[PDB]
């Protein structure tokens, strides 16, 4: 028996809200924040055409076994034709009715049946991976001839492939290789095919659109439950918690949200259609599965409210010892550096984020120092590959800092693990530093000027 959660808050902006999305996030965020995930119907007016022949677009379907707690990794070839057909004549078969006769109440009801029961093993395939030649973008992109409905939307704020590239996206600001996390992925579903739980890499926002096919079901969590929620499936499924080699190693799984609700989390639900979004907030929980044939875009992204969390989660991950995808530092000083073309708004809430640095970054220097740390050399660490520059100990990137040592060559410790690098004496080690406390105070400067 399953008792579905209260539905999340649905959103329908005028074309005057829904013209900046950024300032329509800004405003819903008090109400959102609370439930970790929204829907946004946009204008009806508002329609982005989707053109696309079902016979030339061809990707790798991934296999998925279908257990609630079983473990998953969060890392053969079909037309978007043929999966289709398979597709249909799977859900179809299953519930021996036409794909679109079966209630959203009773794929959800019998998603949560089957992932629970030990006899069914019911495995199903999906696509997921970031745009590519042999698979693009939904939504308009510049290139062939465009339609002028396709031209009108190729500048909008709601084409995803725009969010990696607008100014409020401090993530637009990273001149560093991650694709895997501002490129929007392109997700095509079948019937129960299905997300774990899991939040967004450095606790980034996530916007999601269904651009047509059967809807998706949504689960969202509040990010202040994120971890009560961790609590409830650190006790019902530790093996997801041993600590893992690389950042593609991550362990999610399907869990009822009954479960998480008997246990105090608060969840809600919806089912997003063809034509809305879906929204998730800073470290707010969510999964699903899509109840037939469907295709979705989404793409993570970070307003200026998120700063201070991406600071908040990277300390997260030091004690928790997990790989980081960017160094966050090393993208505030991107910023601090080209201070004078920033959005004010965006200058100002930097700035402060910068003073916390640069304040943490002076206590641990002044640490390393009566460690017996003396000497020191300026590193460029933005020119290292990640993996050449993560602490020995905690796994974090390291850029404003680090300890190195003769006694142990290529080796770095952030200054949290000083202690954890050589057996050496400290006279041996040295302070490897981006820049000199003097560098950094008219870095700040720079953005409080801007900023007014
Ligand atoms: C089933 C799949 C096409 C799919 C999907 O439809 N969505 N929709 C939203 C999200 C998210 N977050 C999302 N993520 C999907 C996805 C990716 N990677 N994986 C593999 C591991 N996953 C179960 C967490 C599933
Ligand atoms: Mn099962
Ligand atoms: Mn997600
Ligand atoms: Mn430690
Ligand atoms: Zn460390």
């Amino acid at each position: 028996m399953f008792l579905p959660p209260p539905e999340c808050p649905v959103f329908e902006p005028s074309w005057e809200e829904f013209a900046d999305p950024f300032a329509f996030i800004h405003k819903i965020r008090p109400i959102a924040e609370q439930t970790g995930i929204c829907k946004v119907r946009p204008p009806p007016d508002w329609q982005p055409p989707f053109a696309c022949d079902v016979d030339k677009l061809h990707f790798t379907p991934r296999i998925q076994r279908l257990n609630e707690l079983e473990a998953q990794t969060r890392v053969r070839d079909y037309t978007l034709r043929t999966f289709g057909e398979m597709a249909d004549a799977f859900k179809s078969d299953y519930f021996n009715m036409p794909v679109h006769m079966v209630p959203t109440e009773l794929v959800e009801k019998e998603f949560w049946r089957l992932v629970s029961t030990i006899e069914e093993d019911v495995t199903v395939e999906y696509g997921a991976d970031i745009a590519s030649k042999e698979f693009g973008s939904g939504f308009p992109v510049r290139d062939i001839k465009l339609s002028p409905e396709e031209e009108e939307y190729l500048d909008s704020g709601w084409n995803l492939n725009n969010m990696p590239v607008m100014e409020q996206s401090v993530l637009a600001h990273i001149t560093a290789d991650i694709c895997g996390m501002k490129l929007p992925w392109l997700y095509v579903g079948m019937c129960f095919s299905s997300f774990c739980w899991h939040i967004e890499d450095h606790w980034s926002y996530s916007i999601n659109y269904l651009h047509w096919g059967e809807p998706k079901t949504w689960y969202g969590v509040p990010g202040y439950a994120a971890e009560q929620l961790e609590n409830v499936m650190k006790k019902l499924a530790p093996e997801l918690f041993v600590s893992q080699p690389d950042l593609l190693h991550q362990l999610v799984t399907i869990m009822n949200p009954n479960t998480l609700m008997t246990h105090e989390v608060p969840v809600y639900r919806t089912n997003q259609c063809a034509g809305e979004f879906v929204i998730t907030f800073p470290r707010a929980y969510h999964s699903g599965f899509n109840q037939g044939f469907n295709f979705a875009e989404a793409v993570n992204f970070c307003t200026v409210d998120w700063l201070p969390l991406g600071r908040q989660c990277v300390e997260h991950y030091r004690l928790l010892h997990r790989y980081c995808v960017f160094s966050h530092d090393e993208m505030i000083c991107k910023m601090a550096s080209k201070a004078d073309v920033l959005d004010v708004v965006v200058a100002s809430t930097v700035q402060k984020d910068m003073a916390i640095m640069i304040e943490d970054e002076k206590a641990l220097r002044e640490t390393v120092r009566k460690l017996g740390v003396i000497d020191s050399e300026r590193m460029d660490f933005e020119l290292l590959p990640d993996d050449e520059r993560q602490c020995v100990k905690c796994k974090t990137t390291c850029f404003m800092s680090a300890i190195s040592c003769s006694c142990k060559p290529g080796l770095l410790v952030c200054l949290h693990h000083v202690k954890e690098l050589c057996s050496c004496p400290p006279y041996k080690y040295k302070l490897r530093y981006r820049y000199t406390l003097d560098d950094l105070y008219p870095m700040m400067n720079a953005l409080k000027l801007r900023a007014e």
